[PDB]
Formats: C-alpha cells, structure tokens, sequence
C-alpha cells in the first residue's frame, strides 16, 4: 500500500491524478468517512502531541502547547462535506441546481510556521470537495509534514480509500514545488506562504489561491474594556509565538487609555522595554541587514528573545512590549515574533487612520478593542481586511473564541477569504428545463 | 467630464484607481443607481439596436436579431447589488458576519464575439461589487466597445457617479492588453476569450478569472421529446450564429431515434448535406490548413456559409446538418458556426460516453434531451460541465428559458461558474466577539 | 368582471375558493405580474394620496402625511415571489427539494389602524404564495378597504388574473368575520387586530396567524447620541399618531442623560407637561373609567389631544411628554396616542430590567439608543421581542430606515415574526431518491 | 408502453398543572444557559436513545405495551430520531446589511411547549420533539397516550437523569404520572403553555387548533403510491413492500394504497409477491379480512392497527411464514382498504388505464390531507406533474416512503409531519419564534 510519499514530484502528481479519477467513483458517504479519518488522525492524542512537539523541534518555531490548540482547531473546525451546499431555483422554466464539484488534482504549498495545521485543513477541505492533493511542504518542516502525510495515507487505507488521495515528495524543495506548479495535471494551486511564493503560483497559467502577508494592527480606544483588551492582546500576540497570520503585530492606542493599557499588558505578561539601548539590542537581534525579520528569531518565545540580549525572565513573560513611533521597524515589519510595539495616538479616528496605513494594504487582518458600535463599524468598514476581530484575541478570527469555521489558508490577494472545501470546488449549474418545478 | 476613453492604458488604469477610491465612499444606494444606469443604457431601444447592429457590422460575426436578445439578456438578468448577500453566525462567541467587498480596479478583457454583452455584464457585476473596471476590448470590436464605454460614462455622470468607474483606451491592442495585465494597480484580471489570452491573465501574478473553451455535445436518446429536441437544438446551435460558448456544436443521437430527429431538425430549418463532395467543399471553406475553424467563417449564418460553396437557400435555413463519424473535424473542432454534425450511436450509454470524449475535458457545457431521470442524472454527473442543460436549448443555461441569472463570462479553468457581482468581490469576515448574539 | 365585493361572506369564500383553484394553473410569471399589479395600485401617487386621506377621514385615526409613507412602505417593501425560496440537498440518496406552496383560501382580518397597508401587505404576500384571500375589514375602515379591494380587482382583471383572488363583503361586521372564521373552505386565518379577535382566530380549529399587542419601551442610556435619540423618538412615537404596533410608547431614560434627552425631545416637538393638574386632565380625557385607552383619542394628533384640554399649540408639536413613575397609566397602557411618558432610572441595567417589565411579556417591540455594543446586546437578548431597533426610530423595524422587508402583520403569539409570502405558504418536501444528485 | 417497465426531579409529575409550572420555571432558567449548554443537552438526549441497551428496551417495550409495530423497525425508527433530528445547527441566522445598517433574524424560544405524542410512535416522537424543542431553548411538557404510558414515562425519566448529569435545569422535559385525554385537554388549556404540538389524528389536531394558542398539528394521511410504465418495477415492488410494512404500516408516510398503470400492474404484482406480498384473490377471504380489520362504522380496528401481516392473516385462519410482509389485494377504488387509513400492512392495488388517470386518482384518494404521496416513474415530466398537483407535505420519487423521513433520502428526520399548519417536517426551527434585530446605520461593514 502506498504511503503517499514519492521519489519524484511527477510520480506524485500522476498518482494523485489516478487517485482522484478513482475518487470520483466514491460516494459522499465515502468522502465523509475519509474526512473523519483525517480528523481522527490529528485528534488522536498521541499523534496530536507528536505533531505539535515535532513541528517545534524540527522548525525551531512556535511552541508545543499552542500547536496542540492549533492542530486541534484544524481537526475539529475545518468544514467537511457539509460545506458543499446546493443552490436551487425553481419556477416556470423548471429547476436550476448549482453544485460544488471537484477541480481534480490540487497542488498545495504549505508553510513552515503552520505545517501540520495547513496539511490537515487543506486535506480535509480538498478531499471533501472530491479532489486529491499534492503537497509541497516547506523543507524546514519536511519530517513532520512527511510523517503527517504518511499517517493520513495509513488511515485512509484502513478506510478503503483509493490510494494516494494525499501525496507528497520524499525531498521537498523549491524545485519540486516548481515541478508541481508546472505539472499539466495539477488543476489548481493553493499557496500558504509569503508573498514570493504567492506571486509564483499566480504566474503559472493555472487557477491559484494565494494566502498572503499581513501586519495586523490592534486598535484600542477609550471605550474598550481595557483589562480584557490587555489579556486578549497578549494572548493573541503570543499565540504560537506570533506565527499565526492573524496574530497582533502592533498596538495603536488612544492616548487617554494608553498608560492604563500598558499597565494591564504588563499584568498579563508583557515585558516592557523602555531603555532605548536595550531596544536597539533587540532590533540588532531580530532584524536582518535588509531590515526584515531574522528567520532564526521567527516564532521564538519572548523568554528566548530576551535571553539573547542578556535579559533573564520567567515563563510568565509572553510578549516584549515597547512604546515607539509609527516609523519604528517593529511597527512596519511583520516580525512573526512576540514583539509588540505600541503607537500612541490622540483619538480613535487617528488610531483607525494609522491602523489602515501600517496594515500596508495587505487587507489581511485587523483587530479593534472598542465598545462603540460606530467606531467598530468605521474601522471594520475602512480597513477592508479579510478578517476583522472586535473585542477578542486575533485567533477568534480563526474560530477559536469566535463564531465560524477554522482555516489555516487565509486568502487575501485572491479574495476567497477563509478557504474551506467550497474554495477547492468548481461551481456547476444544472438546468432542468420545464421540469422539477414542483412548487 | 471624462468620457472614459484614454490615450494610454496607464492613464486609464490610474483614472480607474482614483475612481474606485472615490467609489468606496458611495452608498449601496448609489451603487444600485449606477447599476440601473448601465441597465438603462443598454435597454434603451435606440442604443440596444445600435449596439446590436454595430457589433455585427464591425466584427462580421453574429446576427442583429439575436444580439438584440443577448444585449437585453445582459441588461436584464445580470445580478446587481442583491448578489452581495451576507452570511451570519451567532452563538456563545458572539456574531460573525461574512460580506462581499470590492477588489479594487478590475482589468477586463472582452471578446469580439460578445463585445457589448460582456461589457454590460462585467460592468454591472463589477460596479455592483464596488469595483472600477478597465476594459481591454478586442480591436475588431473597438468602435462599438468604445461607444458603449462612452455612453456608460455619460449615464453615470448624469447619475452623479465618480468619473471613470468604467474606462478603456482609445486604441485597443494586444500591447495595451498586456500593459493592463502588467499594471501594478490592476487588482484582478477577468478574461472572456480564447485559451491563449486566458492562460496569459493566469500568468500575471494577479488574481484572474478566465473563461474557457467548450465543444458542447447535445445527446438525444430514445425517451426524448424528439420534436421539441429538434427545435431546441436548431435554436440553440444557430443562436447568434453559434457564437455563444454554450451553443450546441455536435449532436450525439441514439440510433433508434436519429432518423426521426434528423427529419424534425430539417423541418426546423436544418439544411442536411448528404453529398460527401459538398461536405468536402464546406470543410475546405470553414477549416484552416491546420484543421481549426476559419476566422472568416466564425459567426456567419448558415445561409452565408452555403452561398460560399454555391448553395442558395432561403432564410428559413438556420443550421447546416450532416451525419458523420465521430472523428470528423466538425465534431472535434469548436467551429463557432451554425454547422452541426450528428454522430449516431447504439445506446444512450454510448451517447453519454461519446459526449464525454468529444467535450475534450473542457467541462464547459453539455446538453441532453431525455425524459429518463436516471440517464439525465448519469450524463450530468459524469460529464462534470460548468453548464448542463436538460430538455432545452443551450441558452437556457444562461437564463434564457432556464431558471437562474445570465452572464457572458462563464469561468473555465478558474471554477467560478457563471460569474456575477459575487465573483468580483473579496470575502471578508467580521467577528464581534461575545456580542451581538441576541438569539 | 367581479369587483371582488360580495353580499355574503359565504359567497365571497366560495368565489375565492374557485379563484384559487384556477390560480393554481397560473405561472410564477403570472403571480409576479399580479404582485406588481398590487404594488402599482397603491404606489400610483394619486391613489396613494387618496387612500391615505380617505383612511384618516373615515376612521378619524392617524395622519395623512404618514399614511403616505406607510402605504408606500407596504407597496415597496413587501416581499413578492422572490420570498418563496427553494432549499436543496443532494447526496448519495439523491436530491431533496423543499418548496413553499399555497395553503388555499386565506381569511384575513384587517385593522382600522392600518387598513390599506395591511390589505396591500397581506394581498401581495398571500397571492405571491399562490393563495386567494378573503378580507374581513374593520367596520370603522369599511369604505377605504372596499375601495382598495375594488381597485385591486380591477387591476388584476386587466392583468388577466382569475376573478376574485382578493375578495371581501359589502357590509363588514363581526358576524361576517365569524362566518369567515367558521367557513370550512378557509384554510388559514390571519388576524391583524387586538387580542380579542386574535384569540378568536386561534380558537377556530384552523391554522391561524395572530397579531399581538405591544407596549414598546425605548431605552436611552448615557452612551447614546442624545440629539439623534430625541429626534428618532419623537418621529417614531408620533408616526401615524402612535398607531403602529411598533411605535414608542414609553421612554426609560438613564438618569445621567434624562434631562438633556427631555431638552432635546422638546426641541424636536415634544410638549412637556409638568403640571400634575394638566396631566390629570389629559388622563381624564384619554383613559376610560377602567384605565384603558379611549377609542375616541386613539390615533389623534398631539395638537388635537392638547386642544381637548384647552391647550393651543402649533403644528410643530408632535408628542405630549411627561416624566412620571413606572406605575403611571401612560406607561402601563398601550395608548396608541402620541402621549409619551418618560421614566427615569439609575442605570442602563435598571433601564433594561424596567423595559422588560413594562413590555408585559408581549415580546413585541423594543427600542434602545446606546452605542455600547454590550448593552445593545444585553437588552436585545433579554427582552426577546419580535422586533428590536437600535439607534433609530421604531419604524426602522419595518424597513423604513432599517434593513429588511416591511410588513403590517407582525405575528404575536404565533411566532412568525414579520409575516411575508413564506408565512402564507406550506412547506413541502420532494425527495428524488437516488437521482438528480449531479455534484 | 413497456409491460415490465424500465429495468432531584425525574420529570414525572402528579398533575398536569405541576408539570407545566415546573417546565415554566425550568425554561426561565434555561434561558440563562449557553448554546454550548443546549448542545450538550441535545447530545444527552441522543445518547439516551442511541445507547444500545436503552434503544432495544425502548423498541421492545413500545411494541409490548401498545401491541403496535415491530421491534426490529422501532430500533431503526428510534435510531433515526436520535441520529437525524436536527440540533442547534438548525437555528440559522439571516443577515442583511446596507446603508441602513445591519438586520439580524434569529430563531428564539417560545417557552413551554405542550406536546401530544401518539401511541404509534411514542418514543420516536418524544426523542424527536425533545431534541428540537430543547435545541430552540424551550421546555416541553409531554402528554403521552395512556396506551404508551409506561414506555413514555421511562423515556422521560431517562432523559431527566441524563440531563441532570449534564447540569441542566431540572424539568426541561416533563410529563405526568397518569397520562389521559383529560390531561391532554388540561395541557391545552393551561395559561403557561405557549405552543401546542400535536402528533395525532384529525380530532386532536382540530382540538389543539381550538385552544386560543399557537399549535402545530401533524394530521392524518392516506398515502398513495403511483407506479407507471416507466418505473423500475423490480425496485418499485421492493420499495413498496418495505415502505408499507415498515413498523407494520404505523409511520404516517407509509404507503396505504397502490395506484398502478394497467400495463405494468401484473408485473408489479408478480414482483410484490416476490418481495413478500401475500395476495388475496378469493373475495370470500377478502371479506373475512374486511370483517377482521374494519369496525362497524368502517374505520380501522384498533386491535389490528400496527399488527403484522402474519398476525393479521392468522386471525382469519391463514398461516404463512415470516417472509410475508404485506397483504395485497387488487380492488376497486371504493374499497374501504383504499379509502381508509388502516395503519396496517394491508395494501390495496387499484388498476388505472394511464399515468394521468393514476395521478388524478391518487389526488382523489389522498382526500386532500396533502400529507404524503409516492411515485415510481423515471419520466421527469410525470414525476413533476404528480408532485406538483398532489401538493403533499412529503413526496417521494422512486423509493420507499420512509425515504421521506431521511432513511434513504436526503434531509433530516422528524416524527411530527405538519400538513394542516404547514410547517412540514418539524425541527428546532419550527419550535422557535422569529426575531428581527435592527442595528440602524451601524455594523454595515461591507
Ligand atoms: C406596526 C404597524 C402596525 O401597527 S400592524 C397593524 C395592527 N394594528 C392593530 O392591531 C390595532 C389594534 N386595534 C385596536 O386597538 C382597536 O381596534 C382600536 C384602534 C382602539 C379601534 O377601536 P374599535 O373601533 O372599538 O375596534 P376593536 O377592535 O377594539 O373592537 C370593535 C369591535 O369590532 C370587532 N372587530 C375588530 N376587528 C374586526 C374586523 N376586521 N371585522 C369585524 N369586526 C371586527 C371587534 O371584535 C369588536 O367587536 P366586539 O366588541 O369584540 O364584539
Ligand atoms: C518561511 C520562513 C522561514 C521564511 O524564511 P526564509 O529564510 O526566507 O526561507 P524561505 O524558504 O521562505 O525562502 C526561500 C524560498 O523558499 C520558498 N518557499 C516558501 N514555501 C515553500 C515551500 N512549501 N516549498 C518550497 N519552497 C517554498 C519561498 O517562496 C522562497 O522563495 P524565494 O527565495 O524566491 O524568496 C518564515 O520566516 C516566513 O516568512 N513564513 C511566512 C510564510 C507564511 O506566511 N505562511 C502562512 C502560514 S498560515
Ligand atoms: C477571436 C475570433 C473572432 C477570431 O480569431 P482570430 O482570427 O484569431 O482573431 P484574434 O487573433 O484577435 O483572436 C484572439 C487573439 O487576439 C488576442 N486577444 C483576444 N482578446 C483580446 C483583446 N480584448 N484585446 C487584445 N487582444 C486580444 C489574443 O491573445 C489572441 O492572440 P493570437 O492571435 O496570437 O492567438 C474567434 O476565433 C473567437 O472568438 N474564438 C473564441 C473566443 C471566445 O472564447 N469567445 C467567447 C466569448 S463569451
Ligand atoms: C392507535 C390509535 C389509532 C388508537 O385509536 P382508538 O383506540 O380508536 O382511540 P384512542 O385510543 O387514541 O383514544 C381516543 C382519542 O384519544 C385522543 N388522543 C390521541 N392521542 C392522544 C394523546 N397522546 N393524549 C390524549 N389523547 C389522545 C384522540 O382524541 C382520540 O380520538 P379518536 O378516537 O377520534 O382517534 C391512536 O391512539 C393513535 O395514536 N393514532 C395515531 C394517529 C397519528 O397520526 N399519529 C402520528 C404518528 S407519528
């Protein structure tokens, strides 16, 4: 029985192409069993712990406790076949049905920051829609990704699925990703990664979903529950060491509440840097010569980052907080580290304007703490982000403490929003002329 | 006041970019007024006839009568702002709203087969979704396209719209089209045209919706209403001289009813060619040396085509019919001419199998005449086309005699189906954590 | 042709029963034409003004300018056949369709407060769903109701409807109403009226929709836009002289803003009574010996009510306002007069508790002015009213300045909410076993 | 023209007044519970009936106490109620946003619901009603039939035990120690009952609609199954025998007369007998069965309702093995077996000339119940015509009638099928009041 891992990308694609042809003969009940199997794989406590620990050990990024939550979020709240609704319209001209049907072979690029969550979430959605999926995982997460694919293949084999619904290559690489993106039998590309790989998949001549960059501002105005806001912001920013695409990456605080907010942030585990010499040491540690984030620091804990500049703090410290001007690189750059700059502004309207500016027209994610329905509406409407979270941590936008389903492929540039099974399906219209209008 | 036509593509794109920024400040009521304005433009009887006549004259393709119908179909049954529905979910974690918001500037490539219908349909959908649109019309439809753009800009100015919501260039060209595709301020590309241009917009690094090619088979089995089938098939095949992407392009008839079908086809205006020499004359006329359709004959009437091989017939002749083997170029090629080959097969199951084969995995459009719900289901399910029409003319798939809305941008490889305003919008999720859950 | 007005209730019902049998043979396109026909009847400006003036002059209740708005609201925002959506579910077991189909003959009881609005709203919804309707109008609004029915029948005759889709009797009476309730061919009763007649239609052994009483509190807390709240409250309370079921009938104001609210209410046309002797005069005028509203005062203007106690004011006076304890009859009673008591409370939580109490478990309508999303949510969730309006006049709950459709039959005990065509339809399920599953 | 077709309180109270008062207090407390709480309680009810020992006990006990139905099929129907009754996911939200802000439409509780349950589906209805009503945030007072007293009270106690272990307010689901029609009348009259739900015959439906309260009435049917010449006749015979004999013809949807186009009627009958139909051709034997199963007034004998074909045949001296599932007879349309809703595995066949005649006759013998009808036909035009004209709450094409209840057809299940009051297949939504929340000029974030 195939374990889904192939020596060459071309062999993987051919196998997934044959698999998806056979898959088309399977029932929706079969699909639901396979979907549940993937859930059972990642939600099995032993595998859940193994995937969460292994990703941290292999990538050096994130933390075990939060990957437990994120992997479980992927397993529990990714939509299954119930996502594939049917539209119907009946009248004098008969019945029209609109269905979500498979693309075929989907090629999926997955990140090193959420390797297992994206595989679980992509796999469930793509197989629910009747596709097979070829994964090109990031080489930095090769071992955990290949093991997850093999575990999924083992489970699907036990469930009587066609072999090779979920496949990858023995040696993930840029070149194998290139081969996947260029293979004629790949019908759609899905890229969860940085803007480079997204531009690439959108340059292949193929249908592509691209999950893009963010720089999420969190605005706090004078009407917010400041004590809850501080707790939410620390939790959101430090969740998996700031790896989630939605995670807070700069605070924009109205002046009249900024000090009390800072006070409560420190109460909730923020380590405040005031010494500009200490701040400069941190900028030297976490920024490249080009001014971008140091990969060696991405997804490291606040404790670890502080230890690297000679500062020893206990486990209660969750973020590194500093009040800085808006031009500071911690504000402008998407660090993907639990380093959270705060910019003080005079009014909520200034805060909204600055949040739009620093979000850089990524239109990805933004957060606001405010009880004023008018200011919540104004910021949400103006900033036009794929995800907008009000009065909660950023991960409420992923279904953790907010209503809705979860995803780990959030599509901004291509506009799909929170991808689910429907996103991996072709919309088909079936017209029964002058029949089946039984009203 | 700008008329919407610019000397350079870069000027058109920059003007649309400013226009859309201003458009974001307009109400949904404003959008509805602008949508209605575009409907009023094309549905105005004088403009309706002028657009239909000018398109036929300038392109040499289609017929005036059917372009009246198609332009009216675009003006009347293209969804407006009511397409932009809202999803809501409420519970213990509060309320989550999901909305359709604008992309920004959309670059739209329009074909010379449906120049005005596509402009009307794209404009309504894209403006309804809060976008501006830059059109790159086909050079062979330059004059009618630019006049429509001018008339739209005139109407929108009278309605108080931002200037330059709908723009184009003075000199349409493949060079200007490539310039639009490369322009950084174009946020999404929409290509209604051949596979080459669709592959191109999908190779730009941008979100792109691409139309697809088809080769629509119409299967007729022994349970069909043969008299109605023959009428539907002639009407559908000869609609705008076989220009529509959905139009029937080969008949696959169960042998037991083929002769009765052919008899009724002839009664409905089919000119049957049985002389293999006359057939060869037709092939030499309508096929290039490479075997593809001759541009000079695309969209020409059956009367005109027969006259070019010296056969004079009255206006009651709508299609040219011939019984040929499946390998014949008229079967294999997407002629876009009212030339309709018929292949005879033993059983409905063979008809379904052959229909799948000759559709060439375009998964675009197929048609079936049959009253057997099992065979209707089998063919529709297996052939997996974006549009499937049962017991009607192909154009029932576009809302003309079938339930649903109309479009003239039917997505091919990108899977949106019949594009509408929704297709030109980004999906946005707004999460009100632990509030607005008022159940 | 029949003008739809019959000498006996039995003849009206028999005619409507035959009409609906014939109506079943009409298309959805026919239904849509008839719906548009009724809209055209009431939306014709000259007819709109005639109906509005005639109702006020015949009943003595309401005012002309606002009946213009309400009749237009009924004609413009009552859902048509688009309300009758189709649900579909497809899978291994085939296709299931769920449709909204006619009840048959519906007997509709209409009020003297909104005679023409209810006839328009009921007629459009009931005919859209494929029913016929027998109206039993209130005797006080006899002639305006019969004139509307005759105009509908004339319009429908011209549009080619079966005669007698909409019928009534020449002499409305409680006896004819009882005969409608008792008639075996009436398949559903709809009662828009006071609780006695609603209890009656729910005691007939028939499916019945019943209106409810209300006593709508409007809460204003310290976060509200007080200037806007004052304007909204005056407009909502005095709308058609407080006849609408949704209209504000007591203010519960948080002490922090109560005086400034009263100040702004007076600037918007509130006449404030502080003299307890004058207040006692008003109570003597508007209350019966048993403490309920005087019918002779229901729907009278504030100008008229003040003149009846010897106070002469100009037309800028829209409501009579008094700060009183919660036990005051004007708070406790649904006056249906532009008399608006204000009760002052310590906190928004006290305001919510009191609003729930004085709403008397009608669960009909409540209104809140507050910008705190938490307090808006708390009150909306706790008071459990069929309509809840936030930061607007009460009539925004009927589609006048709020999103959604309008109705003038807001169900009370029967739970349908804002009745529309769906409410007048039977839900039917059509199961195509193992076919038409074409995904 | 093919002649072969085409191949701690336990929830049980001394008086109705006490039960209603307890459920009213319970529902006030329930309003403070979260949707997560409701979901736990819904799952608790599912766990009660789907527990294998309780599933078997409920199914066996209902048959033994009522004398109606059969154990194997009540296992299926009870499991169908537990598995496919919608939960809180039924309570969807509508939203509309624009220049005037945001409007939300929600499904909110009625309060105390009084539910009358039948002796033909006593546990399935309790399970199905309980799940839907609690999902929507109501409490429910059950008034079961005296003939199903013991099994109904046990189920209520088991539900109360489970909900107590899950931390629910006491008495979300209640009933009375002594079920009686008089207690049903008392429940219908109680001021604190906000809605009545009646799963029963036409008299009880009329009664709940005569109370001054909102009532959902799930009425009678007489479901015809039309078979035309385009049908898969072999499958139709199998489906018809299975649907008619399901729980001994107790389900409201079950086939109760065949209307067969003449050209396939004999081949259909041959296949019906192949699939377990015992055909009576002897008019003397047919008269014997009529004397057995019809009362002096001509209605069904309660002693025979829900009895097996085997048992019914034995009562007229005919011994057959357990492969016999229905008693089949070809008769004129006027025959009482056609006209009456027997709720017995007795299935008359009426032969007609054409499918259009079959449709006309099916409409006629369905008696404007507009409840359930079934058609076997592959012709999309005749399927549409019959479905459109007969206007039934449930229409099943090319399957057994119980495919209309989510068993072999798409959709959810219910055991309260509302024709007269029009709710259709009742679910949690049906037990909720629609509420509209209008946020004027805010929360329009498009
Ligand atoms: C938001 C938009 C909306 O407001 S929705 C529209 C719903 N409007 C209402 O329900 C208004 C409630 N009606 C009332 O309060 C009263 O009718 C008011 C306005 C005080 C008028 O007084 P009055 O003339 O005495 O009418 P009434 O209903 O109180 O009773 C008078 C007798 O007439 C009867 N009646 C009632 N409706 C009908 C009818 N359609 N046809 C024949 N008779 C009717 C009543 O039963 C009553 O007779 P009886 O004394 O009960 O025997
Ligand atoms: C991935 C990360 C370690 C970047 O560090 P890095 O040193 O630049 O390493 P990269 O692998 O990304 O860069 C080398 C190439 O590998 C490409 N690449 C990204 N994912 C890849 C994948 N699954 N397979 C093959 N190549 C991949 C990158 O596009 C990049 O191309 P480039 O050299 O042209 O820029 C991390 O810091 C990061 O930026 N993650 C963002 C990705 C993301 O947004 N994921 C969304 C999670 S929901
Ligand atoms: C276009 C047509 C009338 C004539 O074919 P033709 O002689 O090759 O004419 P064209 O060369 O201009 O056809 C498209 C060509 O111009 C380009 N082109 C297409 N649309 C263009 C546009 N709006 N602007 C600029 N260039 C365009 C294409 O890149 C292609 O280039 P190519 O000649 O190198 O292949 C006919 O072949 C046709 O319409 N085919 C199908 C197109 C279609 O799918 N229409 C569906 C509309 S709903
Ligand atoms: C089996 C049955 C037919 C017994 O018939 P019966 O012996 O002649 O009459 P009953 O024993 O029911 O008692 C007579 C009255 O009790 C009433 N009744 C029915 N169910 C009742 C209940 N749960 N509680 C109190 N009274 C009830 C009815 O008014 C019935 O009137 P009826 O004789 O006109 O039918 C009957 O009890 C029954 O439940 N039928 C099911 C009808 C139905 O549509 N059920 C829906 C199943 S999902």
């Amino acid at each position: 029985v195939s374990d889904g891992v192939f020596e060459t990308m071309d062999a993987a694609v051919e196998a997934a192409a044959l698999a998806q042809q056979q898959y088309l003969l399977c029932s929706m009940s079969d699909r639901a069993r396979f979907v549940q199997g993937i859930r059972d794989v990642i939600l099995n406590q032993d595998t859940l712990e193994k995937m969460s620990r292994m990703a941290v050990e292999e990538t050096g990024m994130g933390n075990y406790e939060h990957k437990l939550i994120k992997n479980r979020l992927a397993g529990e709240k990714t939509p299954g076949i119930e996502d594939l609704t049917t539209d119907a319209f009946s009248g004098d001209n008969g019945l029209t049905l609109v269905e979500y049907s498979p693309f075929g072979v989907i090629g999926a690029i997955t990140p090193t920051t959420n390797p297992t969550e994206t595989i679980v979430c992509n796999s469930i959605g793509m197989l629910a829609a009747g596709n097979s999926v070829v994964f090109s995982p990031h080489p930095r997460a090769r071992q955990v990704s290949l093991l997850l694919v093999r575990l999924i293949n083992q489970k699907l084999a036990a469930l009587g699925a066609p072999e090779n619904l979920v496949v990858t290559v023995e040696k993930p690489s840029i070149e194998n990703t290139n081969a996947m993106m260029a293979h004629p039998k790949v019908r759609m590309l899905v890229a969860t990664g940085g803007p480079a790989i997204v531009k690439a998949v959108l340059s292949t001549g193929k249908k592509a979903i691209g999950a893009g960059a963010g720089n999420p501002p969190v605005v706090v105005d004078e009407t917010a529950n400041i004590e809850k806001a501080a707790c939410d912001i620390v939790n959101g920013c430090s969740f998996d060491n700031n790896l989630p695409x939605v995670a807070e990456k700069e605070i924009i605080a109205v002046a009249q509440i900024a000090d009390y907010l800072i006070f409560n942030l420190k109460k909730n585990g923020a380590y405040e840097i005031k010494d500009p010499a200490v701040l400069q040491q941190l900028q030297d540690l976490v920024l490249t010569a080009k001014g971008g984030p140091q990969t060696k620091c991405v997804g490291k804990s606040a404790v670890w980052l502080l230890s690297q500049i000679g500062i020893s703090v206990d486990a209660s410290i969750k973020i590194i907080l500093m009040e800085v001007p808006r031009e500071h690189p911690f504000v402008q750059e998407e660090l993907m580290m639990p380093i959270l700059p705060l910019v003080r502004v005079e009014t909520v309207d200034d805060a909204i304007d600055l949040a739009i500016e620093v979000e850089h027209d990524n239109r990805h994610t933004a957060i606001m703490h405010s009880t004023d329905v008018r200011k919540l509406t104004k910021m949400a409407k103006l900033i036009q982000t794929t995800i907008f979270v009000k009065n909660g941590p950023s991960y409420a936008g992923l279904g953790a403490g907010g209503e809705g389903y979860s995803t780990f492929t959030i599509a901004g540039p291509t506009g799909e929003g929170l991808t689910s099974a429907k996103s991996f399906a072709r919309r088909r219209k079936c017209v029964m002329v002058e029949a089946l209008n039984i009203r």
